[PDB]
């Protein structure tokens, strides 16, 4: 199956030639083939012959060609394929819309082109557009002043419903959109007015985007033109009256002062408002739009501080009372200095209100009593004040950060509190008073010196994943941490001392005392000797995570104290034991490893040998990552020492000559190959030869197996060969 | 021409280095000249009396930390030939006892990190002349040592010894019987939980105690830390110190003091310096008998006595302190206290050369800065790792007292120091430099901080004239943006990025020329890809520009060449730092605008595969060209045909592979060439050159090379560093020798 991959997906077989030096469109595609993707390449021409005698493609993605003048595209080049759905044409300095396309189509993506004529004809005539995707192409960086389009050149897409103008120079609302239209992205787009005619037609409309029109400029990335002093977008009262339909309204970085309450009175859907990185401080005490959302789920408020203003308090108007339907609130970035129960009053009386976002207020104190008030909060979301101890792509969502505040795996397992990268250098007595029962707790990266000793958790003990790396953190006394006798999950990555000094000593007696806890991580912890005892042991635990430590120090041992450092870890499937600097692992220490074992990584040592003996110890291994090493040959017989291994990665070794589903052997020294479903070899200097054609012939005589990036599976040597993808030659 | 070692002559002597050369044995291929011989860190293994034949001059050896990665074999009277040995340094070599035999002239000995459980007379004692002597670390926590046994009166005959230093091994007690002429005595960590009257004696010489880590304060301990019974601290008799009338250092750090004897210090008139970090002294700071007692002590550090746990409003200074009048310079880190008032510190504002207040690591939350005014001398304010808001291992280190400047010479050199490095200034409050006193030194490193720079943040302290802003998110696309600052001379810019991390970051760099005074502008590692507007910098006053960890190399593949003449503008600067900025290829006349003025240019770290030798023809006074860390492939045949001037070319860690015939020829205005980790496998046929470095290259050391080890002792003068680096890597069995060493 080449030059691309060919497979299965539903009903429908898929080419992916994405990413791998082609310079043209290849006649070497498979006739099932109703996808295919030809994107990030070097490809400069498309004509009619490119896809002669394919009607069945459905789909072609040719963005990103080509790489490192763009992309000759003649008229009709596309117009032959009867059954062509969908067209992606993206980042490939495109100078006008492609003429001659076919009518089948109905998606369209044309972003990031140089495209500042929007025609009929050129698109006019494809009635059965749905999606038509415009965005980036008059951008500040070059030529276009402003994106010319022709008067009523949608009117004819009667069944478009999404139309994205989104990062172009537009100054006014296209007129004549059509009625079907469900979601319009118009942000940055240098619309400084809305009128009332500017939006009457589009009763069907779910999504409005005006985000970054008359933007509020201060330190963004991206290049950043406020409106004639620190104007808001203008917006007619009436702009929004036939809009009924809406849900998603992005109104960020507009400037706004002021939120006309009107706007929403035929509203009544609305379930997402995006208001960040406006002035909204005095609508946010006052607020009369906020009797009017009743069903709004989601409110974004983040970033309207006033720029040298850092309040005592925050002022809440009580018509947040009125937000019955709210799950989700986002505070970011007001900035103020503390937080009082009667500043939230409005909010603890809102039955679905489970996310309240605080990031980045630089909050000094907070009366954590107040979150006790509230029957739905699932998270608390904390990061970035200053709590003391207690006694590019298009397609992202720029103005409001994407994923989840906290990590799943965390809030999964009940309230989540967030107070990372806050003031908390040391647990006061009274960090935890008041606080509501929390199961996910993030205290990572606070400058936390804290002696444990199995009090300071004891106000909130139902903590099950705790997050406390980047502290420096002592847990030397057994009974650290021990007060959390649910808790599963231990992540104490990064921690050192506060001084970053060489030397310190590990006890890790306190492991043993939890029954229930199952995943530990102490990467990078640079432990390298422990104290008075020298097993870890737990009845409970399933995953360990030991990168970054020195267990070479601990294995070269004199005495051989730590012979038998994770054997007493009775029920651990996975360990990670990469960049632990180990060129041996002695083999009774090895031996010493869980036999309940399902998955090891010692990746990213210094090995220069492997015992695979061992391997029949650990009947249950399936994966075994030795990537990174300086390992130089393989047994013979690998099915005698294991019946389990289904996933052995050994790339960037110096394996120089040659029961499981993938073996990965890229970046070794392999000249050539003598004599399962997935073997990567790319990165190997192949003597293209004919000794070779041994190996040539296995691929052809097993199709099923998939060897990826075959492009970058070269000839080393002879010099006549050199640099060609092994393949081709014959 | 020396071998394995190198030789050079220090004041009058001549001095061998041969330190970490992978030598198994002592030479004999060493310059009878020698005097000092550094041997340390090899693979020795074995000490014999022949090990050193033929040597009478030997005046000094160092033989530490043989060997590396069972210890090291001394034989009896090994060194008992050397008539002249003074210095004999033997730390880190795993020995079991002193060395037997050891000659009569020595006055250092150092036997620091070995295994010595027993201080014998015969092994010491005898050597009459020893002034220095040190046994720190012998009998340490780790392994054997249960206890350390000092024969009695061991020390009683070295009449001469000034400095004994037992510091970390096992004592329980002040050893009796020691000379009187010490001035010195360092005990620190020696499990020493009491100390009598009697246990100083007749040291009447006395200059120097160090009892530190005596019951250590061994909470959060970076290193293993073993208290005494309870909290319980150091015991010291009432009298202990009565007759060390001469003692100038008193280093108490870490014995878990509560209280302070102020009889201690009754009989101690010319006490200096007072080391009580990590003790529980809050109390004792709020009362402080001992503080009249102490009138010319210089420094006083008493850091890191903060209670578990305790975080109290304010701080409780004596009223004592004013008695302090020596005082130059308090250290009170991690005392850990919430407010400072303008009151806590009018004791130190009568103190006539109080020049240091180190207040780093408390955690401040605000400051009366006002009261910084009140002080006739303060040249360092010290304030590092507080919580200020916008207004509006190496056994000869101080194990207790951190060492370095607490401010970079360089800044503090200008004159009053204010460091408010780590603190929460995430935003420059109006208020924020209202009341201080005039400042010349400012520290704002890693603040968080957003500031969009206008021109009017600094116009409190306008007078600052070098200014660390590293390491915050700082906008200064305004072209005002710091130039309240007039006077300003260096500033520092490095790690400057967005709040968000999110890339794609634009410049505007016109507010460098409105200086006029401006020296060094350091812009390094702000991943600067684009200037918006002005595409070229200007300054007349600027003299360095580190520009590493940028992209000019997207700034000069520009389309439209936009940035051809970016640094045209510096008309003075005389060095440029361009490392670390993926150039690839800088085009022929972008590098030619570079400005004419260049004295020092540094490109490395970059992955140039060409470099056109004939632009340097445009830099007459350029002296330094390092381009080390490249991909370059060979080297013009005629370089004096393009400069007169270089003096030191680095070419390290590039891909030569050969050297042009009449290269190295000609114009020889070239003192220092750097060809190590290259790809040359030998040197043909073809100067004022005095440094030629080759270590790193695989030499093919067959036959055809004779003509370059011939050209080698042909030219003595040429200096050509880690010989012993210079390494065959063909044919084998000369692969991994010296090239020195074939036949
Ligand atoms: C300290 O050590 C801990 C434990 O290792 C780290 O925490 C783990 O981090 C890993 C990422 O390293 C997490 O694994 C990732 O979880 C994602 C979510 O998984 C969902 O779907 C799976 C399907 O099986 C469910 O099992 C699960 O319940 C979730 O609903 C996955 O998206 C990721 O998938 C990965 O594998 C596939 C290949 O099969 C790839 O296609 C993906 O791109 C991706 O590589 C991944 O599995 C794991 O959840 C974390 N565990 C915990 C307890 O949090 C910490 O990160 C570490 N700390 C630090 C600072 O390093
Ligand atoms: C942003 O950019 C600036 C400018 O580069 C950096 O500040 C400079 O940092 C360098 C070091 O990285 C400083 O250079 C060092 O100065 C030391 C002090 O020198 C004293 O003694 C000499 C005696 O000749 C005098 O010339 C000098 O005036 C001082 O009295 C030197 O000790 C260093 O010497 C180096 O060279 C010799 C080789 O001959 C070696 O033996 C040394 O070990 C060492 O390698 C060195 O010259 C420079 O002084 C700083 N300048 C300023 C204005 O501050 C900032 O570091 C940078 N910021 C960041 C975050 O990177
Ligand atoms: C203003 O706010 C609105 C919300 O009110 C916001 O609209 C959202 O835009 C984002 C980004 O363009 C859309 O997210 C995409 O959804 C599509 C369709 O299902 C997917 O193709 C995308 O996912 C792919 O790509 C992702 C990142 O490139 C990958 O991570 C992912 O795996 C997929 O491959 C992506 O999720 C989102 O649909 C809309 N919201 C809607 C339609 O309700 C708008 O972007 C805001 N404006 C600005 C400038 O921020
Ligand atoms: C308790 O406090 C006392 C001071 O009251 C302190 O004594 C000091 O110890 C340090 C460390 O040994 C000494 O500083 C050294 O002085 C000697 C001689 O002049 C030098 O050899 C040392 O420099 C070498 O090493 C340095 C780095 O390791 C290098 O910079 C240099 O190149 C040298 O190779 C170093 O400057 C200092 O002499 C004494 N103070 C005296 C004698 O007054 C003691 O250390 C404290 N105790 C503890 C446990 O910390
Ligand atoms: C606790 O807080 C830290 C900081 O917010 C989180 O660390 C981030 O993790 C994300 C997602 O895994 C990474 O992409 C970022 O690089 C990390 N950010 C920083 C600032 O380090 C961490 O995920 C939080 N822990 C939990 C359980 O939610
Ligand atoms: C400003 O404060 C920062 C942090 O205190 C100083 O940064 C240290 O610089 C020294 C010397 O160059 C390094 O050895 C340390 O590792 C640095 N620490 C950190 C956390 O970065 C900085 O030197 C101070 N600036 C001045 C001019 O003194
Ligand atoms: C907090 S009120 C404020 N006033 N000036 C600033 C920065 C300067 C103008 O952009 N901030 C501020 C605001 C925000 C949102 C963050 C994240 C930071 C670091 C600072
Ligand atoms: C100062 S109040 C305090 N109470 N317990 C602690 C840590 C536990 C001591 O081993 N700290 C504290 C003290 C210091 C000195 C620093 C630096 C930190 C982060 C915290
Ligand atoms: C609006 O959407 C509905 C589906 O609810 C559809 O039937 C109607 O035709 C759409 N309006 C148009 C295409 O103008
Ligand atoms: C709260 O959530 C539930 C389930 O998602 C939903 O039925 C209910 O209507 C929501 N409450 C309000 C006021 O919307
Ligand atoms: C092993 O861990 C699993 C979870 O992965 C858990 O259900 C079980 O309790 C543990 N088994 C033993 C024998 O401890
Ligand atoms: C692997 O180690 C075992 C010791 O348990 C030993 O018997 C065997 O010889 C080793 N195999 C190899 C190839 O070194
Ligand atoms: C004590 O010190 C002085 C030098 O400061 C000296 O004159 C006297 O002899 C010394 N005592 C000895 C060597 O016992
Ligand atoms: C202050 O310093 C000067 C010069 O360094 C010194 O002469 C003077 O004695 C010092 N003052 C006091 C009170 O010791
Ligand atoms: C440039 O700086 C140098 C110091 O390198 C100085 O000698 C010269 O006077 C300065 N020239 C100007 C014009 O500022
Ligand atoms: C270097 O550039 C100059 C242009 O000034 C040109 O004359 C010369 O040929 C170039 N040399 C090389 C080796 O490219």
């Amino acid at each position: 199956s080449y030059p691309c991959d060919e497979k299965k997906q539903n009903d429908s077989v898929i080419a992916e030639c994405s990413n791998r030096r082609l310079q043209e469109v290849p006649q070497t595609v498979g006739k099932y083939v109703t996808e295919l993707d030809l994107s990030d390449n070097f490809i400069t021409h498309i004509t009619n012959e490119s896809f002669q005698g394919l009607q069945n493609l459905t789909k072609i993605n040719l963005n990103h060609n080509p790489n490192v003048n763009g992309l000759n595209i003649t008229d009709g080049a596309f117009l032959n394929l009867k059954n062509l759905r969908e067209l992606l044409l993206e980042d490939n300095q495109l100078p006008q819309i492609p003429s001659g396309l076919p009518e089948s189509l109905t998606e369209l993506s044309l972003i990031q082109n140089n495209i500042y004529n929007i025609t009929k004809e050129g698109i006019s005539r494809l009635i059965n557009l749905k999606n038509l995707y415009l965005a980036w192409n008059c951008y500040f960086n070059k030529v276009c002043e402003k994106t010319n389009i022709e008067d009523g050149v949608f009117e004819t897409l009667t069944n478009l419903e999404l139309l994205s103008l989104s990062f172009n120079s537009l100054s006014h609302v296209p007129p004549k959109l059509p009625s079907s239209l469900r979601k319009l992205f118009l942000s940055n787009t240098q619309i400084k007015y809305i009128s009332e005619e500017d939006f009457k037609g589009l009763i069907n409309l779910t999504l409005l985007d005006l985000s970054g029109n008359c933007p509020r400029c201060f330190n963004a990335p991206f290049p950043c033109v406020p409106c004639d002093g620190g104007a808001s977008i203008n917006i007619d009262r009436f702009a929004f009256q036939n809009l009924t339909q809406l849900r998603y309204l992005n109104l960020s970085s507009t400037s706004l002062r002021k939120i006309n309450a009107a706007w929403f009175k035929n509203m009544p859907h609305l379930k997402v408002l995006d208001l960040e990185f406006n002035y909204l401080v005095g609508e946010i005490a006052s607020g009369a739009f906020l009797t009017m959302l009743p069903r709004l789920e989601i409110l974004d408020l983040s970033f309207n501080y006033i720029k040298g203003s850092y309040p005592q308090h925050i002022n809440i108007s009580r018509n947040f009372s009125k937000l019955l339907s709210l799950r989700a609130l986002h505070l970011r970035g007001y900035v103020f200095q503390e937080l009082r129960e009667d500043d939230f009053q409005p909010l603890m009386q809102l039955p679905n209100l489970s996310t309240i976002n605080l990031g980045i207020n630089f909050i000094k104190q907070i009366d954590f009593k107040l979150f006790q008030n509230f029957s739905n909060l699932e998270i608390i979301y904390l990061s970035e004040n200053r709590i003391s101890p207690l006694v590019f792509d298009p397609h992202s969502n720029f103005y409001h950060f994407t994923r989840p505040l906290i990590k799943p795996q965390c809030a999964a397992y009940g309230k989540a509190l967030d107070l990372s990268l806050n003031s908390i250098f040391f647990i006061g007595p009274n960090q935890f008073e008041n606080l509501p029962d929390i199961a996910c707790l993030n205290l990572s990266a606070n400058s936390n010196a804290q002696v444990l000793s199995g009090t300071e958790f004891s106000a909130i003990p139902h903590v099950k994943y705790l997050d406390l790396t980047n502290n420096r953190l002592d847990f030397d006394n057994a009974s650290a941490l021990t007060e959390l006798s649910d808790l599963e999950v231990l992540d104490l990555s990064y921690n050192s001392h506060y001084f970053r000094i060489a030397g310190v000593t590990h006890h890790l007696e306190f492991i043993q005392n939890f029954t229930n806890l199952k995943v530990l991580n102490l990467s990078h912890n640079n432990i390298y000797t422990l104290t008075d005892k020298y097993n870890l042991e737990s009845k409970s635990l399933v995953e360990l995570v030991f990168s970054g430590n020195r267990l070479d120090i601990l294995w070269n041992d004199d005495d051989n104290r730590y012979i038998s450092i994770f054997k007493g870890l009775k029920n651990l499937t996975r360990l990670d034991l990469s960049l632990n600097r180990l060129k041996h692992i002695p083999n009774e220490a090895f031996l010493n490893l869980p036999a309940s074992l399902t998955e090891l990584h010692i990746n990213d040592n210094m090995l220069k040998f492997f015992n695979w003996t061992l391997l029949q110890q650990f009947p249950r291994l399936e994966l075994l990552d030795l990537r990174g090493n300086k390992l130089l040959f393989l047994t013979d017989s690998l099915s005698d020492f294991t019946s389990s291994l289904r996933t052995l990665l050994l790339s960037h070794n110096r394996i120089s000559h040659l029961s499981l589903k993938h073996l990965d052997l890229s970046s070794n020294l392999l000249k050539t190959i003598n004599k399962l479903s997935m073997l990567e070899l790319h990165g190997n200097p192949f003597e293209c030869t004919c000794d070779i054609g041994d190996f040539r012939r296995w691929m052809d005589e097993h199709l099923n197996v998939k060897i990826p990036r075959l492009v970058d599976v070269i000839c080393a040597s002879p010099g006549d060969q050199r640099g060609k993808s092994i393949v081709s030659l014959e």
